[PDB]
């Protein structure tokens, strides 16, 4: 419906002067998500993770995220946020070892030993839980990888 | 034999019209590497580091990287990426204090106290961990410094 009309207003407002979303503007919008959802355990989205997101999502290499690049990422993020909440069945405000398999499958990813050992590990705490920002960050990198073998 | 013919296609394609690889083009191919390997922690390759890398590798002063210059740098990068992964034995997606010395040795370098403390202060975080782009940038600069003398 007009939710597409809603998204265009979001993009234009967020992108500003240059019409593209930089890592800073991305950081702004992601921390707005954490602001509106205090039920999410998170230490916020740092500039480093947001620069990494842009680097792997900026496929036309403009250095920032254009309309189509931001729309793709944004819908993914909103979709993953829904998954994050849906799969946190122990109400920990995080996604743990018993929740992750289902969550990643719902996000459209198939896991393997490499992924668990080389990716998931670095994004989770000592009990295997990943907070909201790590969860989203891990998925952006995983999506960037899947879309590009 | 094969990887050679395709490296050549890689170079010509990346160099574009001026037939040499700029700092911007280097940044794009390097960000493409982290896009494909989520097992590498990174905040992407900034233009600033990619310009200093080009500056110390541009042996013939054209301001950019020609075939031979880019070939040398690129082969080093791939070798260093294999080292990064091999030596990250705690699977942090980064190279830390107990991993650095070994990794640098494999890269062909033996550092003294002065350099080691500088390296850690300039390229590693508060835990003594350096990400992928910092590791690569550090090695390019170290490589170039030692070559000179």
């Amino acid at each position: 419906s007009e939710e597409e009309r809603q998204f265009r207003k979001l993009f234009v407002q967020l992108a500003g002067d240059d019409m593209e979303v930089s890592a800073t503007e991305l950081m702004n919008i992601l921390n707005k998500v954490v602001t509106r959802h205090p039920d999410l355990k998170t230490d916020g989205f740092g500039i480093d993770t947001c620069r990494s997101m842009v680097a792997v999502m900026d496929s036309d290499t403009t250095g920032k995220l254009g309309f189509e690049e931001f729309k793709y990422l944004w819908n993914n993020i909103k979709k993953w946020q829904g998954i994050y909440k849906r799969f946190d069945t122990d109400r920990s405000g995080t996604i743990g070892s018993n929740e992750l398999p289902g969550a990643f499958e719902a996000a459209g990813f198939h896991l393997n030993q490499h992924i668990y050992s080389m990716i998931i590990r670095r994004y989770s705490d000592e009990t295997g839980n990943m907070d909201f920002d790590n969860f989203i960050s891990c998925l952006v990198r995983l999506d960037a990888m899947f879309r590009a073998f």
